[PDB]
């Protein structure tokens, strides 16, 4: 029962640091930059994450100046932030201190396609849903996640809650601001990336957001390759040859033009025989080619394939009510404020005023 | 355009005959009758099948693509000008109609070879044991000629890895195979950034540069060593920036000029300063210093500063080939090793005087 104090600063707020008490560490994962540990808080017994990195002294912290803005609850919650040094030498460490989330869409969808199992398309749309809406909200502030894939999307099973992580690759980009082109994982990368464009947007986690259901609908990711080029044969598998405008859409600048002239492929023939023809829907319009021609987050959220989501008797398999879907703000629906008319539904949120 | 004629040899036994052009000697078609295909790989590309020859009852490898009438093949094209003992060795090529559609595909008749360096240095990885050092160097230094070779043509494999490295067990010969990615660069002319397999880019191809060189291969086949040595892949990730937090981890942080060297135009700079990282701490104790030294001057992140590969083969890592009595572990004589030609040696003739032992001048 080894306790451990420090003096916190509170993740939002005034920075009013306080004394936080925890105990029952035990690692729970590693990281490129650090390792991640759970942890139970003396006070309230609520299980946390800490995500500890190394500090550059010299320099802020991208991704805690990022989580200390962002308060939605599709998103891992920043509870703390502390340092402490790393008697290795005269190193420190950056503590992030989050709310602690049981699984990711990635252990999930691995059981059920160990079981040769199907998940349940009320989850894909749950799970979609509730990511489409973490992204609405962080790129209404200009920020890009840059990594959207499976492991990054934290999920409470019993209350189907899903809350996007790690925004350890997070910018805000501006426009005529380059960027680099190397970050997001293998197989959910948009193809400008591949193309190596410096100029992309926020329409690239909408890419990697689509490359997530059409994989949680397959059983497997959608576009596997161990090299770009493999990567983009998949791609064009699908999609069909890019023409010379769309190539010129994505990266106005790779010499290579050599590429089979593949024709389109019926993107119904892509999916299982069962699969809705919404859920096929929806996902072509967020693999496309041309960037802007991608829905936007909160299109997405609009689309017929979440429908039953806004089913006034819509329950979860486990008898459960479903968690929240329609608290959205101004500053979530700022992209297009009249789609409020479809993404909150007659019977939500009604509440009078005694 | 071309077809093909099945019939039954005898016993129901399916025989397909078709009409090839050799691989290297002159446009002399040839007949050519083969059986037991079966199939042994699998691209985006096509299937690579394994055949009998009727008559020699030899096995060949069959690498099957579909053809753009619109451009000539790279691949076949580089493939045909080829004569060296360490690259899988085209026989013969010829056409066959897709009955799926107007498609034509290409056929080319490779030399068949049992294994990947792939696939032992995965039977070692799973039996936890490691592959024994001499065949380490054996390979390597097949693996260092072979593009000792094809660059002396100024062709660039761009797809160096375990996978299109074949092997011969029993001799310990190793043929580089999978051309199609491989391109001639011409200095002042752009080459695309996204090939080349995760793991195994070098850190300009990660940057996107588009004017890098062959020593991008280089970089791969010291992923290659230091990943035989190591048991696993050096340098992982899923992403580039993961992969770039692993190079730096052992290289160090890049010098910004080291950055400039790689391509001199990519922003992101911010990123962890971290130290150099002991390349003996890296490895296993008792890791031979000599695969270390050379890991060291392979893997760097300025390209120019990288060993060539006719530098690697004359490295002393590899001086244990050159003892006039090594053998291999069962007995038998190693492969050939200092048959060089003078275009092998062409980028730097005077290494000769370290790459030919005395022994292999002695007259007789
Ligand atoms: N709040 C959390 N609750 C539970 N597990 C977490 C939490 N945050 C992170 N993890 C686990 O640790 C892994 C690494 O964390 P992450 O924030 O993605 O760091 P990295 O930069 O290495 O990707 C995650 O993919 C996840 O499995
Ligand atoms: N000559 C050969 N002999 C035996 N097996 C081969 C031969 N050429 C290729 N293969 C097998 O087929 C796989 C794919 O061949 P490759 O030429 O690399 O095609 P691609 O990478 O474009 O799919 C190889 O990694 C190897 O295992
Ligand atoms: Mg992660
Ligand atoms: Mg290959």
């Amino acid at each position: 029962s080894k306790v451990t104090t420090v003096v916190a600063t509170p993740g939002q707020g005034p920075d009013r640091p306080q004394e936080v008490s925890y105990t029952d560490t035990k690692v729970i994962g590693n990281g490129s930059f650090g390792v991640v540990y759970q942890a139970k808080l003396c006070d309230s017994g609520e299980l946390v994450a800490i995500k500890k990195v190394l500090q550059d002294k010299r320099f802020k912290n991208r991704e805690l100046q990022i989580m200390r803005k962002l308060d939605h609850c599709n998103i891992v919650r920043l509870r703390y932030f502390f340092y402490s040094s790393g008697e290795k030498k005269d190193e420190v460490y950056l503590n992030l201190v989050l709310d602690y989330v049981p699984e990711t869409v990635y252990r999930v969808a691995r059981h059920y396609s160990r079981a040769k199992q199907t998940l349940p398309v009320i989850y894909v749309k749950l799970y979609m849903y509730q990511l489409f809406r973490s992204l609405a909200y962080i790129h209404s502030f200009g920020i890009c996640h840059r990594d959207i894939k499976p492991q990054n999307l934290l999920l409470d099973p019993d209350t189907a809650v899903l809350k996007l992580c790690d925004f350890g690759s997070a910018k805000q980009l501006v426009r005529g601001e380059p960027n680099v082109s190397y970050i997001c994982s293998r197989y959910y990368r948009a193809p400008e990336l591949i193309f190596g464009a410096t100029d992309y947007t926020s329409s690239i986690d909408v890419w990697s957001a689509g490359c997530v259901l059409a994989e949680l609908l397959l059983g497997q990711p959608i576009f596997p390759g161990d090299s770009g080029v493999d990567q983009l044969v998949e791609i064009i598998k699908v999609l069909g040859t890019p023409t010379r405008e769309q190539i010129r859409e994505m990266n106005p600048n790779y010499t290579e033009f050599k590429f089979p002239q593949i024709k389109a492929h019926p993107w119904t023939k892509v999916f299982r025989p069962r699969t809705p023809p919404e859920a096929i829907a929806l996902c072509s319009r967020l693999l496309e080619y041309t960037p802007t021609a991608r829905l936007t987050p909160l299109e997405a959220c609009a689309h017929s394939f979440f429908d039953e989501l806004r089913d006034p008797n819509v329950k979860l398999p486990n008898g459960r009510d479903t968690p929240a879907l329609f608290n959205f703000t101004t500053q979530e629906l700022s992209s297009n404020p009249p789609l409020a008319t479809i993404l909150i539904p007659p019977h939500a949120r009604i509440q009078a005023a005694a």
